[PDB]
């Protein structure tokens, strides 16, 4: 018996459920062969991929379709190489390539990281007195900016948005001060602060998927208030 193509390639979100059916490439003779329905397809050790058939599975031999039999990570590893036997009842091998590809199984991260991350806190100075119109934007050192630590979705189109928010601050009045663009993560002052009543803000900032899986990251921002002098 001989396969009909030198390689065979497949591609399974790591987020796939066990069960599913995840290559079914063999379909209308594309398997190995005029075609007797006598041909059976079998999973086979490989010596360099000792896990993959522990990980994949053929149910029906003469159907010869892949199904996943445990849970894959994108995070772990992405690629399997199946051997697959296929005998006639009247043997060759091919290797299926499988690719994992990445699910949203992680919410974002602040930036910079520096290993996982180390807690981030921002840094931003108000000049007391001094109108809105003269500080805004408020410059924050460093940038806020937040990615998802799922480094590959694909397509980009399935990427979740990130919203940014002050989940809670100390002294509490900072919301009259202060307003963050939900997807700018902008900081903007809404009223002049005077530093006899307001000396030093700590806010904790939040970073949330827009898709129903928020899987929030938190960093710290200090907010300085520097006295007329
Ligand atoms: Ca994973
Ligand atoms: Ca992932
Ligand atoms: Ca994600």
């Amino acid at each position: 018996p001989t396969f009909k193509h030198e390689s065979y390639y497949a591609t399974v979100n790591e987020l796939t459920p066990v069960g599913t059916t995840i290559f079914t490439g063999f379909s209308g003779d594309n398997g190995a062969t005029g075609p007797n329905g006598q041909i059976e397809y079998v999973i086979q050790y490989n010596p360099d991929d000792p896990t993959s058939n522990d990980t994949f599975e053929i149910p029906l031999m003469l159907t010869g379709n892949i199904v996943l039999r445990k849970r894959l990570n994108y995070e772990d590893k992405t690629r399997y190489f199946v051997i697959i036997q296929a005998n006639d009842r009247a043997t060759t091998t091919t290797t299926l390539t499988v690719d994992v590809l990445d699910g949203d199984d992680l919410g974002p991260m602040f930036l910079p990281c520096v290993l996982d991350c180390r807690p981030l806190t921002y840094q931003a100075a108000i000049p007391e007195l001094r109108t809105p119109e003269e500080l805004n934007p408020i410059i924050v050192t460093p940038p806020i900016q937040a990615i998802d630590q799922d480094r590959n979705i694909q397509p980009p189109s399935d990427r979740p948005g990130i919203l940014y928010s002050i989940l809670v601050g100390t002294p509490e009045d900072y919301p009259r001060f202060f307003h963050m663009h939900p997807r700018t993560a902008e900081l903007s002052l809404l009223e002049p602060v005077n530093r006899d009543f307001h000396q030093k803000f700590d806010l904790v900032i939040k970073a949330e998927q827009d898709n129903g899986h928020p899987l929030p990251a938190f960093a710290g921002l200090h907010i300085e208030i520097l006295d007329e002098n």
